[PDB]
């Protein structure tokens, strides 16, 4: 059989040395911690089987409240199913769960937040529930004894979901909301990555290698226009089936090679691009102008197909792809016994490439609001890094997502709210991080950066409005407290960079 749209590039086993760097490959793999315990594996699926009851409940309940009879309201079903990393089965310990909740027609939305939430919270077993009703797509998350759910919902057409209801019929999407179509497409997506390898196991194994990479190097967010989970596991999906026959560590070490020599913006395909009976956009650079600016773009199989990696920046692409020629290096160094695995995954160099790097730092006088304002801030820093490359003197704009989190202990009120309009002064800190408490005058912070790359001379620096234009954006929110939160952005110089961001044994 051939695997994907292209014949592939070698059907050769994998050779004697090249089974053996597998095994050290999948021993590196777990030497670093990220399986989890076949318990945790266990509790999951208890979690999720608990939630398909609560499904079941919910649906009905809602049934009989709109005055069904009792045999339909049996009859009206509903299935819980999963996506992202956890439905791949590569994902950390401690990591979420991304669920989908598919109800029958008579199941609204005002359900899913009027009669599920209650639901929820109404059990033992569910802390920390927090509901946006106000998000583009619905999505409530909780966790259920300790493991954290996302849990997104999505509306069909039918009269009822049965438990062996498969999504990969294109009619379902028939009549249902342009909201839950997206929702569904999360789980088809998923489950179409599975079946166009021609190998599952070696793509799990390679996938996890690769998402391990693109974490330690700080490569892995689309927020910041990186490709996202989804994007690099499309990424590692093409190389197996070029590859159809290879263990892991073959299908690692092609994939720097091959995807930094991609003749980019073709795109990368999995399978052809569907037709379906919507009468909705697909994925097309010759009809629409905003899919022709898609730089690297990675097609998602699920009719209708789209890019994933539609966020991805001119400063992004040229780092994604110098990664992937360092990578590619180290990785053709570990397969002739040059290198260990280890190195592959050394961490990133981001605060020693640069000699002017940006500090946004969002601060919160209330832990609570921190949350919600820091996840604010982080969602603006794409559209920074695009407006500093409109600069003439900035030639590369790299963000970092990975917030620093400080609490400063201030004495007088006034202090609280100066240390959180950017004057630090003198006053004494302690470093924390995300898990929180749910004369002491407190002021929560979380720092991310931009490392700036300067326009070389042929033949200056002034970002004040873009830092100015980032602000009003911030602070455009409809939940922005101006007695609460704040925003500021400081000019950092290589030298000046906090001791947070090294770790013992780096020098500055």
């Amino acid at each position: 059989k051939q695997w994907g749209i292209t014949p592939p590039i070698s059907t050769a086993p994998a050779t004697e040395q090249e089974n053996a760097l597998n095994t050290a490959l999948i021993n590196e793999l777990k030497n670093q911690n990220l399986f989890e315990s076949p318990a945790e594996s266990e509790k999951r699926v208890k979690v999720l089987d608990e939630l398909q009851q609560i499904t079941t409940e919910f649906v009905k309940k809602v049934s009989l409240a709109k005055h069904m009879n009792e045999k339909m309201a049996n009859e009206a079903g509903g299935k819980i199913f999963t996506y992202g990393s956890y439905r791949l089965g590569v994902y950390g310990p401690g990591s979420d769960i991304d669920t989908l909740v598919v109800v029958p027609k008579h199941v609204s939305r005002d359900n899913f937040f009027q009669d599920l939430e209650p639901m929820l919270r109404e059990r033992e077993e569910v802390t920390d529930l927090a509901a946006v009703p106000d998000a583009y797509v619905p999505i409530i998350k909780f966790k259920f004894l300790g493991i954290s759910i996302d849990l997104i919902f999505a509306r069909l057409s039918v009269p009822r979901v049965p438990r062996d209801l498969e999504l990969s019929d294109n009619n379902l999407l028939k009549g249902v909301e342009e909201r839950c179509v997206l929702s569904l497409n999360g789980t088809r997506v998923t489950d179409q990555i599975l079946q166009l390898v021609p190998n599952r196991a070696v793509f799990k194994h390679a996938l996890r290698a690769i998402k391990f990479w693109a974490q330690r190097r700080a490569i892995y967010a689309n927020v910041v226009g990186f490709p996202g989970g989804v994007a690099w596991a499309m990424m590692v999906a093409r190389i197996c089936q070029l590859y159809p026959n290879a263990v892991s560590s073959v299908i690692v070490a092609k994939f720097f090679r091959i995807l930094h020599q991609w003749n980019w913006p073709q795109p990368i395909l999995l399978k052809p691009i569907e037709d379906g009976p919507l009468q909705v956009r697909i994925w097309n650079p010759k009809l629409y102008p905003s899919d022709k600016a898609h730089r690297m773009p990675i097609i998602t199989p699920a009719y209708p197909s789209m890019c994933a990696t539609h966020n991805i920046t001119l400063s992004t692409q040229t780092i994604i792809l110098r990664e992937m020629v360092r990578a590619g290096e180290i990785a053709d160094q570990i397969m002739v016994k040059a290198l260990p695995w280890s190195a592959l995954f050394q961490k990133h160099d981001f605060f020693h490439r640069y000699k002017h790097y940006l500090t946004i730092t969002a601060a919160a006088k209330t832990a609570e609001a921190q949350l919600k304002w820091a996840g604010l801030v982080e969602s603006k820093l794409r559209h920074l890094v695009t407006r500093l490359e409109l600069v003439d003197a900035i030639a590369l704009a790299h963000p970092f997502n990975k917030g620093f989190d400080k609490v400063y202990n201030c004495s007088s009120e006034e202090e609280a709210q100066q240390v959180a309009s950017g004057v630090t002064l003198e006053v004494a800190y302690e470093s924390t991080d995300h898990e929180k408490l749910a004369q002491i005058f407190p002021v929560y912070t979380t720092t991310c950066y931009i490392g700036l790359e300067l326009e070389k001379k042929k033949g200056r620096l002034d970002i004040s409005w873009p830092t100015q234009e980032f602000y009003e954006l911030c602070k455009k929110w409809d939940k922005y407290d101006d007695t609460l939160m704040n925003v500021f952005i400081k000019n950092t110089k290589n030298t000046a960079l906090p001791d947070e961001v090294f770790e013992p044994g780096e020098e500055r």
